[PDB]
């Protein structure tokens, strides 16, 4: 595998949403350091949803190879979900903006 | 509505994939310019779930705040799913990257 272009290819599109380094923070995806031996979702301080929880398989270049290919197929029920927001006011200040800006 | 808290809030969680001018574009999401007193999925030339797209609901305060509250609940079915890497070698490469970033 060829590492220069693997990391062209992460950045573009995976880096939106997951972290490699050590300590790399969770974002809209877990941090990935130390995938390689780690079960699905095991991953400290993230909320994956049960279909990652409990795939049961455990990643490494084989499976990693079919996931990859086509996420939904390999583990069914994965998914991004559009982060809701609780704060009523928070969503009273962005319907406003919402409001102005779409209509100007 | 605080505009300005709106703003920021739109900028931080949303902008990423959507643009709110007319004449925006559509990036992962679409672009939200009339927004307002219109049914769910019309935005032009824009591919949604058929979830979003038979909402049929009216875009307006009271159903954006339901909705931001919690999407996935409002709209069932609303998600996005994870694309594949069909290709591969990029899958290949992509691994490779991986396997080095997340050990060291
Ligand atoms: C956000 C829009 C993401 C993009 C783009 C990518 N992934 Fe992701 N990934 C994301 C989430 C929120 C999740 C968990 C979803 C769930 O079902 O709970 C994941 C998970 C993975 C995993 C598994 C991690 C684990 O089990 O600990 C891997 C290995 C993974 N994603 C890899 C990956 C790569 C390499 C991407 C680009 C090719 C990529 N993801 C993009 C969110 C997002
Ligand atoms: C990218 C990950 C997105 C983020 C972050 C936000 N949204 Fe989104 N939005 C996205 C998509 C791909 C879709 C359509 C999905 C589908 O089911 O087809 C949407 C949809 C909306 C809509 C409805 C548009 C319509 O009915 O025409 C609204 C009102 C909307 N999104 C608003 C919104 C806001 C304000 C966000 C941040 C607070 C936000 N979304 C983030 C993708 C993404």
């Amino acid at each position: 595998g060829d590492v220069e272009k693997g990391k062209k290819i992460f950045v573009q599109k995976c880096a939106q949403c997951h972290t490699v380094e050590k300590g790399g923070k969770h974002k809209t995806g877990p941090n990935l350091h130390g995938l390689f031996g780690r079960k699905t979702g095991q991953a400290p301080g993230f909320t994956y949803t049960d279909a990652n929880k409990n795939k049961g398989i455990t990643w490494k270049e084989e499976t990693l190879m079919e996931y990859l290919e086509n996420p939904k197929k390999y583990i069914p029920g994965t998914k991004m979900i559009f982060a809701g927001i609780k704060k009523k006011t928070e969503r009273e200040d962005l319907i406003a903006y919402l409001k102005k800006a779409t209509n100007e």
